Parts: C-alpha cells; structure tokens; sequence
C-alpha cells in the first residue's frame, strides 16, 4: 500500500508520537481545543488547523499523495502554531523543538 517514501514518512509520524518526544510533542497529538483553552479568535486566525492525530489519520486512509505533501501538513501544524503565538510563548518552542525532530528525519528520506 505504501512507497518507500510514506513508509519513511510514516515511520517519522510513529517517530513524533513516540515517548522519547512527549515533553514538547503532546501540545500536537490532538486539535487545538480552541474553546477549552479560551482562545475565541484562534478559528478566525488559523484557517486551516493540523494536528498529528489528523496526520495519522489521513496515513491510516492512505490520502497523501506523495511524502511532500505529509510534510506540507507536518509543517502547516507548526506554521499555525508559529503564527497564532508570539514568540516567546512555551508551546512555541516546544513547536521548535519538535520540528528540529521532523526536518531533520525527513531529510533523510530515501531518493
Ligand atoms: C494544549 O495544546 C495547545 C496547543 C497549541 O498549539 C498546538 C496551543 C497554541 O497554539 N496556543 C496556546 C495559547 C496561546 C495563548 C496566547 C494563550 O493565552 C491566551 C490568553 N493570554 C492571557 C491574556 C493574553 C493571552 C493561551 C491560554 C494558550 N495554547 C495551545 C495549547
């Protein structure tokens, strides 16, 4: 069912819901609960949520296209956490850190 190229990414999506990562990655395992945080304007500033369980499932429902576009979405999660939040926020750098994680196993993805 799958290419070498989402085998490598799935393998990376295991990767960033492993316990090794769960100090910074859990802010991203679920959809910002937007109403629960109390953050009324976040539907108006994000467009277009992402979160690793919506990552997940469209691996699980074989949707990607290609490994480009599980990246889009991997990035598009840390994206609208980048621009929701000022900088020095902590679930921006747990965000930070948690992508140093992504970009540098998908750069070793297989030709
Ligand atoms: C639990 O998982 C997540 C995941 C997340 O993204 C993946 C986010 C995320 O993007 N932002 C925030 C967040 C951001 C701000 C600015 C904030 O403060 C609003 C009121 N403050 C007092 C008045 C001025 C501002 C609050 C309470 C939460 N929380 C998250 C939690």
């Amino acid at each position: 069912k799958l290419s070498e190229q989402l085998k490598h990414c799935n393998g990376i999506l295991k990767e960033l819901l492993s316990k090794k990562h769960a100090a910074y990655a859990w802010p991203f395992y679920k959809p910002v609960d937007a109403s629960a945080l109390g953050l009324h304007d976040y539907h108006d500033i994000i467009k277009h949520p992402m979160d690793l369980s919506t990552v997940k499932r469209k691996m699980e429902n074989r949707d990607y296209r290609d490994a480009q576009e599980f990246a889009a979405d991997v990035r598009l999660m840390f994206s609208n956490c980048y621009k929701y939040n000022p900088p020095d926020h902590d679930v921006v750098a747990m965000a930070r850190k948690l992508q140093d994680v992504f970009e540098f196993r998908y750069a070793k993805m297989p030709d």
